[PDB]
RNA sequence: CUGCUGUGAAUCUGCCGGGACCACCCGGUAAGCCUGAAUACUUCCCAGUGACCGAUAGCGGAUUAGUACCGUGAGGGAAU
RNA sequence: UCUACCCAUGGCCAGGGUGAAGCGCGGGUAAGACCGCGUGGAGGCCCGAACCCACUUAGGUUGAAGACUGAGGGGAUGAG
RNA sequence: GAGUGAGAAUGCAGGCAUGAGUAGCGAUUAGGCAAGUGAGAACCUUGCCCGCCGAAAGACCAAGGGUUCCUGGGCCAGGCCAGUCCGCCCAGGGUGAGUCGGGACCUAAGGCGAGGCCGACAGGCGUAGUCGAUGGACAACGGGUUGAUAUUCCCGUACCCGUGUAUGUGCGUCCAUGAUGAAUCAGCGGUACUAACCAUCCAAAACCAGGGCUGCAUGGGACCUUCGUUGGUAGUAGUCAAGCGAUGGGGUGACGCAGGAAGGUAGCCGUACCGGUCAGUGGUAAUACCGGGGUAAGCCUGUAGGGAGUCAGAUAGGUAAAUCCGUCUGGCAUAUAUCCUGAGAGGUGAUGCAUAGCCGAGUGAGGCGAAUUCGGUGAUCCUAUGCUGCCGAGAAAAGCCUCUAGCGAGGACAUACACGGCCCGUACCCCAAACCAACACAGGUGGUCAGGUAGAGAAUACUAAGGCGUACGAGUGAACUAUGGUUAAGGAACUCGGCAAAAUGCCCCCGUAACUUCGGGAGAAGGGGGACCCACAUGGCGUGUAAGCCUUUACGGCCCAAGCGUGAGUGGGUGGCACAAACCAGUGAGAAGCGACUGUUUACUAAAAACACAGGUCCGUGCGAAGUCGCAAGACGAUGUAUACGGACUGACGCCUGCCCGGUGCUGGAAGGUUAAGAGGACCCG
RNA sequence: AAUUCCUUGUCGGGUAAGUUCCGACCUGCACGAAUGGCGUAACGACUUCUCAACUGUCUCAACCAUAGACUCGGCGAAAU
RNA sequence: UCUGAUCGUAUUGGGCCUCUAACCUCGGACCGUAUAUCCGGUUCAGGGACAGUGCCUGGUGGGUAGUUUAACUGGGGCGG
RNA sequence: AUCAGCUUGUUGGUGGGGUGAUGGCCUACCAAGGCGACGACGGGUAGCCGGCCUGAGAGGGUGACCGGCCACACUGGGAC
RNA sequence: CGGCCAACUACGUGCCAGCAGCCGCGGUAAUACGUAGGGUCCGAGCGUUGUCCGGAAUUACUGGGCGUAAAGAGCUCGUA
RNA sequence: GGGAGACUGGAAUUCCUGGUGUAGCGGUGGAAUGCGCAGAUAUCAGGAGGAACACCGGUGGCGAAGGCGGGUCUCUGGGCAGUAACUGACGCUGAGGAGCGAAAGCGUGGGGAGCGAACAGGAUUAGAUACCCUGGUAGUCCACGCCGUAAACGGUGGGUACUAGGUGUGGGUUUCCUUCCUUGGGAUCCGUGCCGUAGCUAACGCAUUAAGUACCCCGCCUGGGGAGUACGGCCGCAAGG
RNA sequence: UCGAAGGUGGGAUCGGCGAUUGGGACGAAGUCGUAACAAGGUAGCCGUACCGGAAGGUGCGGCUGGAUC
RNA sequence: GCCCGGAUAGCUCAGUCGGUAGAGCAGGGGAUUGAAAAUCCCCGUGUCCUUGGUUCGAUUCCGAGUCCGGGCACCA
RNA sequence: GCAUUC
């Protein structure tokens, strides 16, 4: 759920925080943690290539299993649900009967002690991962591969899910969280369920400093820059920019998907805008 | 004459040049290679010359001179 | 090697206030909501040194200083 | 034949005038006298005083500097005066490490980068690697000594890596003691070649206007075959048992922020005891006063605190194997049981070292040397990489431990003796005239120690240890300027404006409005008390010794007179103009505009109403995405996946956000009009 | 009106006196709904107006001390 | 053979559906390789004569670059 | 009730004081009580009664004179 | 002296001047206006205003109501 | 069809994809905006998605009222009859108070087919901020809160006893006639309708389901307007109650 | 010690005036529509919401205190 | 003040070529109605602001004057 | 279909 802060200070008025109710353990698996460091939005040239990044809390990477392909038939039990800094969803530590320990995105409703299984023979129960071929149409799924063996790429953020609409030949038709309908190979893997932590979107961060903790630097509006800095810059007093809205690099607001991408053959229709 | 991109021949009745192009004459024999001398220059070494300078001149530098000193640095840079 | 921003790894923030959530107990009820009393120690929270700023004013203005000094001023567990 | 004629280009170089014997001589501490030295003394030396700093202007470092350090000498440059002095000049001397700070150890960001990929060339990136501390690991403390170094030399006592010899205990390759487990022959049931048995489904050919045969398909039991069962051979021959053990596997290393409480110690304040003083004053001979009232690492011991279940069977998940780790099943556990970890107390180290004083004797060296108990207070240091809470969820590698793989005939451990322990730094300055500042410059410079009395305090006042008086002085009641001080009566009449001053200020009680997002507003406002002495008081509270009580007798527990410390209140008295006494230390109230708020900004005339902000909407983006850097490769976005990411405008919150798609963008469409190169090649011309 | 030229608009309030300020009117030169409109508790070294207290800001200036100024000795510039 | 309607044999262009073999894959596995999210090879699984990239060509193109933007004038601008 | 909470000598106790007398009447200590929708605490109005006026009565209104109580004596306080 | 409510006609103005407790009377023929004659009720008094009760069963105890006139809480549960 | 949760079914509207196929479709009192000719409407197939549940289905059932209808399953409330086994007046009502409470509306997050305030055009008209037409946003739907009103009506407060009958219908019991046919008929208990006596009512009407005859408790009225308004207060995010 | 009057302070509460501004009632023969009463020419009314010079219009749910059949 | 555009029926607006003055509303007379309004049918209404000039002829093509809308009156 | 007022 969401816990609302009391208005004891201007910075806290209106703000809220996760109740972290699903969290069972406060520390990660040592053997599944890798180091991570901040990039500040700078690339190999040391140039800022993504603005508004830097200054966030230090965090470590939990190795998430996005393939789940080498454990068909080996059941696992959910040992813990824990917080991950690197994504909106929570993560579930699985103990396989192999004695292997792996992290997976925690689906909605998955509790400690549940049994999870993988592969063609698995039951259609939240957290079970199996080829789309064996997933009946109409089911809600997440963490879907784009290419067989490529690893889960779609529907990974907290609360999101994909609906498997149907199967025809080698392809399954999927409705994306965005609403776009697209085809994927039926050999591609998916996990049954929605993604957990769906309440996170309702959090009111409350104050500038908390976004700084999350690594977001301030965004200066174009209209308050000078012409040399931004096409919207300039003018005496307040202005609307003095021209059609453009990026800081002058690109107009239009479609930016490249024409004639090969994936255009797999896309049935694009998302609808302003429905 | 020559680069890149397409297209793409004939072995002497051949082919290529004679300022679009054609004919006729003339010259030559492409898509293989090598080649001394006459020409250009002087960090450095030797022997000399000047209706050239003679210490604010002549080299930035006749004197610890690319030194002292200035500059983060590239670099600037004396005076005796 | 100034300055702007970022990355990694360390350090620093006298003293004094206020009293969030949570927890516990007692009222209250059919159970609650709710209400007292503790415990608790939250916060770009409060007052205020170090420290970081530079709001007002006087002096300096061939300065002690190519931007400073005195007197007050702001932030001071944090976007430090 | 000309580098041939200067008065001027805010011309250039050198020398030198004018201003002028003028302005200055660089803080907010301050010097004085006596004596000495010397040609010369306000400034040098010594003594006695005075003053200043004392979270520093004291003490120790990093960075930086580079001989500035010590001794002797110098005094025509330098020092804002003089100079016998100097951070200046000259000569000589001075820096000693297995343990300190680094390397020979380890990695972070980042750098470089074998091959490599990309790029006309130049080059751009980057893999394996290899560097790179601000972090990880790793062995020493106290005292003494030189003119100048000292955890480095010496003394005392330790600790950590190596090497050789000797001696003594067990452990063994070959001998042999213990230990397991596998091939194969032979006696048995369900897989199951294959011909059939049973149940069930279908119609080629099909009869007639529903009926049969045959074949096909599926499931069950059964012969061959094969797998499994249990008798022999085969513990026959194999294999394993002493240690070393990874470059490989697994643990640990291994981590945030806030917040106490508790238990300690350093330090400080007293005190038993010890040594000693009479400071020419009215009183004060021990009753008063002054000085001591010390001592590390290490090694014993294992308290407060914190942290943990253990054994057995199975396993190939851990890029091979595993007795290790992980996982799953069983049995036994809630104990002050056991073990790990760990402040401190105590013991030892220490018959030593050190010290208040006292001898003589002055160049200042040397000898002798007392007491050393008990309490109180108390850390920002230690237990603590702990514990509790929270969300923003908090390096790596080596090292260490363990596991096998693999090495193995020799090897492990203990004691004694004799030895090795490399390289670089080490002087001195280091909040400063020795670093950054052109200067012996009121600026700047990270870290470590933190005495006392007032006090909440690292504020502030005075002051101890220690360090300074810091480099022009001497005079003098001018105006005037600066910096402080006081002011009759009036009290904003000043002025653009209460600018600047003045005022308020502390602690404990009482008492506090509109409005509100119910948190606030609020220290709202307004008001009362505060000194000293005595009594209550041989009281209350903290601490806690003797005695006493309990016990799991120990580094136990309970209680506790005395002793020490310490408020708060009540009553009475006493003194002043004043009791927050000095220093220190909110002015308050009513209302409007703008911005919600804490923040950010024009280094050096603007700090704001500008920027940011949490919140909102739109647009883009389906994934080496969109966007951005790049010629590319590649990178960031993101080890993210539409509850995400980028861009645009708006800017907490409350109530709301109307009409226009003609213009110009953006999105979609393609029936018309128009339209490139490429195709075509009529006809015409030479 | 941080927007109003005319304009010190007009009326009310505050003052002995108010081109500023507060409340209104609407004749909006030339407001207006995310270059958001209208409000808003809390917050401000922002800007504006009023009051209490307080004062050398003033009526109106006087006196004291220190650093310069001034005198003597030493050193000894500068712009022009 | 011609006004013109048609069928099959060639030649040659346009569209559309497929196929695999060029080409592509930051999809999997394996090897070079002790080490290796580089790179290369092998192979499997997908795209596929499309895409990408040469050359030629028409658009969009203040994203960037070089430049232009007169004179007269009772100062210049505006007007003329 | 368009007035829901009020009270700290306030509610009770003991030892004193006080009065003609009982009693927080006063006082020191001790206990934490007392009064309230059977309207406490507030606000408004009013001297009360025998009676009078009206009315079939019940009731409504009223308190001049006469008679009984109470209260005050320019306003507020005090005692002798 | 219209009806309540005892007591009527003429003249004068004609929605004027005026009357009135209520309903209502005055618009050139008024028993309601003004005057006169007559009449009626009271009489040293008669009228008017104010005030209270009655009529008012119109706060209904005696002594009223709530389907449609004013009036059943939107519906339950339950405290005194 | 009393409530709650979960899952699920088909018809139809809309959209999408693809055939077939053209030039009209759509709409009205009559038209026009509108949708088409870039391939609509119509017709066929497939897909998506949301909302409401035809027939059964009634002046019938259940619920305190508001209300409740596709199916299935799970959890759960009330009512009625029969039997008198049990308790032994434990009852009734209820100022304040608490809870529930259509639709609209409000907050946050989803969803959005159809419908549709506002908003556009078209038409009508003197005008037409309407009625009619074409579109169309909040909303209507879901999750969790808030709001607390309706002609929330039987315009009829709750409990109890009594006072001619007749006739429908829903849920139980029982006696007879007997085929044992059974809507055969009777009696009885509990609902729900119609019609009618007595009695009541100003009348209309009510009439064993009272507005009759009586007892207990609550709420409410006191001429029409001003006004269910102002002020104060309480509640609410606001609207407002 | 207690203590009238007096002083100071921040609030309670009851009123009066107030530029400007809200609605209410009444008034003669004014202006604009025609919403209600008949099916009042779109049945009316109730709650609520949005809109419009005004009456009022429209949506959602409700009522008959609704005509014709 | 400078530069534009205006000025036509009672009102609001077209017209322009040098040979014109036309629309909607209002007004007047009929019709419809018991009577108004709405509606329907016949009618009337012009220095084309003033002013001079060109021309055979001016609403029209020039210059001037009055009145009225727009864009400007700036830099120290 | 339309049909306001006195
Ligand atoms: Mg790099
Ligand atoms: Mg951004
Ligand atoms: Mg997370
Ligand atoms: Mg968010
Ligand atoms: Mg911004
Ligand atoms: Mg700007
Ligand atoms: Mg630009
Ligand atoms: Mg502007
Ligand atoms: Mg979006
Ligand atoms: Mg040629
Ligand atoms: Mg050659
Ligand atoms: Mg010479
Ligand atoms: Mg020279
Ligand atoms: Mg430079
Ligand atoms: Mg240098
Ligand atoms: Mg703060
Ligand atoms: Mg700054
Ligand atoms: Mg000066
Ligand atoms: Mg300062
Ligand atoms: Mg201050
Ligand atoms: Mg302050
Ligand atoms: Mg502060
Ligand atoms: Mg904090
Ligand atoms: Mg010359
Ligand atoms: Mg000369
Ligand atoms: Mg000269
Ligand atoms: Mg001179
Ligand atoms: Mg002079
Ligand atoms: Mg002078
Ligand atoms: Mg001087
Ligand atoms: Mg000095
Ligand atoms: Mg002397
Ligand atoms: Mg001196
Ligand atoms: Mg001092
Ligand atoms: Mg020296
Ligand atoms: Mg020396
Ligand atoms: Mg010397
Ligand atoms: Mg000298
Ligand atoms: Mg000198
Ligand atoms: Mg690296
Ligand atoms: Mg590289
Ligand atoms: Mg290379
Ligand atoms: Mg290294
Ligand atoms: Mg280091
Ligand atoms: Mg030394
Ligand atoms: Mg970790
Ligand atoms: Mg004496
Ligand atoms: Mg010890
Ligand atoms: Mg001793
Ligand atoms: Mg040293
Ligand atoms: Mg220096
Ligand atoms: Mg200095
Ligand atoms: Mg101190
Ligand atoms: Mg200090
Ligand atoms: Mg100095
Ligand atoms: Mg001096
Ligand atoms: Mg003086
Ligand atoms: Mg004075
Ligand atoms: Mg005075
Ligand atoms: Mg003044
Ligand atoms: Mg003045
Ligand atoms: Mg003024
Ligand atoms: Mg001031
Ligand atoms: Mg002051
Ligand atoms: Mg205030
Ligand atoms: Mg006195
Ligand atoms: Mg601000
Ligand atoms: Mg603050
Ligand atoms: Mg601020
Ligand atoms: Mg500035
Ligand atoms: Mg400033
Ligand atoms: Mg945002
Ligand atoms: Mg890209
Ligand atoms: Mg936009
Ligand atoms: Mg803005
Ligand atoms: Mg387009
Ligand atoms: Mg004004
Ligand atoms: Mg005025
Ligand atoms: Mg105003
Ligand atoms: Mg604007
Ligand atoms: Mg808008
Ligand atoms: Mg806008
Ligand atoms: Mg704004
Ligand atoms: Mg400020
Ligand atoms: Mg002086
Ligand atoms: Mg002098
Ligand atoms: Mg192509
Ligand atoms: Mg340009
Ligand atoms: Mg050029
Ligand atoms: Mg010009
Ligand atoms: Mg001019
Ligand atoms: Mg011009
Ligand atoms: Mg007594
Ligand atoms: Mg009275
Ligand atoms: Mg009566
Ligand atoms: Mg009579
Ligand atoms: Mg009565
Ligand atoms: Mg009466
Ligand atoms: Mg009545
Ligand atoms: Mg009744
Ligand atoms: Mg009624
Ligand atoms: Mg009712
Ligand atoms: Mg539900
Ligand atoms: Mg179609
Ligand atoms: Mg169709
Ligand atoms: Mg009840
Ligand atoms: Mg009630
Ligand atoms: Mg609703
Ligand atoms: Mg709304
Ligand atoms: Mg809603
Ligand atoms: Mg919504
Ligand atoms: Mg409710
Ligand atoms: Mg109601
Ligand atoms: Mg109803
Ligand atoms: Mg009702
Ligand atoms: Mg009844
Ligand atoms: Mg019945
Ligand atoms: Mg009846
Ligand atoms: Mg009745
Ligand atoms: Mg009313
Ligand atoms: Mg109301
Ligand atoms: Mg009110
Ligand atoms: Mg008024
Ligand atoms: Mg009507
Ligand atoms: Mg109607
Ligand atoms: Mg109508
Ligand atoms: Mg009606
Ligand atoms: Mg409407
Ligand atoms: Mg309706
Ligand atoms: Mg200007
Ligand atoms: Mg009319």
């Amino acid at each position: 759920g969401i816990r609302k802060y009391k208005p004891t200070t201007p910075g806290r008025r209106g703000a809220s925080v996760s109740d972290f109710a699903e969290i069972t353990r406060s520390t990660p698996e040592k053997s599944l943690v890798r180091p991570l460091h901040g990039k500040g939005g700078r690339n190999a040239h040391g140039r800022i290539t993504t603005r508004h990044k830097g200054g966030g809390h230090k965090r470590a990477y939990r190795v998430i299993d996005f393939r789940r392909h080498d454990k068909d038939g080996v059941n696992a039990k959910v040992a813990h649900i824990e917080y991950d800094p690197n994504r909106t969803a929570n993560i579930a530590l699985l103990h396989y009967l192999d004695g292997e320990k792996r992290y997976i995105i925690a689906p909605q409703g998955l509790k400690q002690g549940d049994v999870i299984e993988s592969g063609a023979n698995a039951d259609i129960k939240p957290g079970n991962n199996l080829p789309l071929r064996n997933i009946p149409a109409g089911t809600v799924i997440h963490a879907v591969e784009l290419r067989p063996g490529g690893g889960a790429k779609l529907a990974r953020s907290a609360g999101v899910s994909i609906q498997l609409l149907g199967k025809e030949g080698t392809y399954a038709a999927l409705r994306m969280p965005s609403g776009e309908i697209r085809r994927v190979d039926v050999r591609c893997r998916a996990t049954v369920g929605e993604v957990g932590n769906a309440e996170q979107s309702n959090i009111n961060w409350g104050k500038a400093g908390r976004m700084r903790w999350k690594g977001k630097r301030p965004t200066v509006r174009g209209v308050v820059m000078n012409p040399v800095d931004h096409p919207h810059g300039g003018g005496e007093g307040k202005t609307s920019g003095g021209r059609h809205p453009v990026s800081p690099w002058g690109k107009p607001e239009g479609r930016t998907r490249k024409p004639n991408k090969p994936s255009d053959k797999l896309i049935v229709r694009r998302r609808r805008t302003g429905k």
